[PDB]
RNA sequence: GCCU
């Protein structure tokens, strides 16, 4: 998957932890970015409604999704 | 695994 922007700061719209996937709202565009339990860093593979992350944008299959989503330090 |  092509790396599209790194380094990204975001708001967690919401993460449903039974279907494994939310979207995290970009920081810098104000657009939603999908993002799937797997591309979260380390239950272990999860991030919270409200709080703010620091992830790359990639092309999926799909679209624009997260990955290596981490805290922002 | 694209609005629960």
């Amino acid at each position: 998957k092509k790396v599209i922007a790194t380094k990204v700061l975001g708001t967690v719209k919401w993460f449903n932890v039974r279907n494994g996937y939310g979207f995290i709202n970009r920081n810098d565009t104000k657009e939603d970015v999908f993002v799937h339990q797997t591309a979260i860093k380390k239950y272990l593979r999860s991030v919270g409604d409200g709080e703010t992350v620091e992830f790359d944008v990639v092309e999926g299959e799909k679209g624009a999704e997260a990955a290596n989503v981490t805290g922002p330090g």
